[PDB]
């Protein structure tokens, strides 16, 4: 049993929302919150420049670190820091941005991340301003994840669409 409330039941392990996932860490205090990232940990909007406004720019100040010591990640590529106030981590994930002419079919590996973490407060990979289309992306999710994953989604009318169209 955890603190997740409201979720709707997509599948054995996959629970859905329309909230705005910084209130909802606020509240939950997630082992892990997923970001929505870029190869460079630059959290400029969509849910990263939203979570990293909530962190008060710490977010930012210990990715900037992280590449400065590693490098950028890979597109389909993942990795854990500080949840700051939102969580106890955070797990940033870099789904591919199809408005940068990235490769959707980086998608499933960008989910497999997930699967290293037991319980997760997560976003939509590659929707929003990322392009990709969300139903898609809600597939991919249920079809990849094994993990147990509560979904975040900050429009109503998409979580609305989501909903009604989820197979
Ligand atoms: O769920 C949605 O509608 C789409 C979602 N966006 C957010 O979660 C979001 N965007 C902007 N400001 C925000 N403030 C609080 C939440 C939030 C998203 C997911 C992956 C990649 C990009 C994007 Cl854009």
């Amino acid at each position: 049993v955890n603190s997740f409330s409201g979720y709707l039941k997509l599948t054995d392990n996959v629970y859905i929302k329309n909230a705005d996932i910084v209130e909802e860490a606020k509240k939950v205090k997630p082992t892990v919150v997923v970001n929505a990232a870029n190869v460079y940990l630059k959290h400029g909007g969509g849910v990263a420049g939203a979570l990293n406004k909530a962190t008060n720019n710490a977010m930012q100040v210990e990715s900037d670190d992280y590449i400065a010591t590693n490098g950028p990640l890979k597109v389909g590529g993942s990795c854990v820091l500080s949840g700051h106030n939102l969580a106890k981590h955070c797990l940033h994930v870099v789904g591919p941005n199809v408005n940068k002419g990235e490769d959707i079919q980086l998608l499933k590996s960008a989910y497999e991340n997930f699967n290293q973490h037991e319980v997760l407060l997560a976003p939509l990979l590659s929707a929003g301003i990322f392009g990709a289309d969300p139903i898609h992306s809600l597939r991919v999710c249920v079809d990849t994840v094994r993990t147990n994953v509560y979904l975040a989604v900050f429009d109503k009318n998409l979580y609305d669409k989501l909903v009604s169209s989820f197979l």
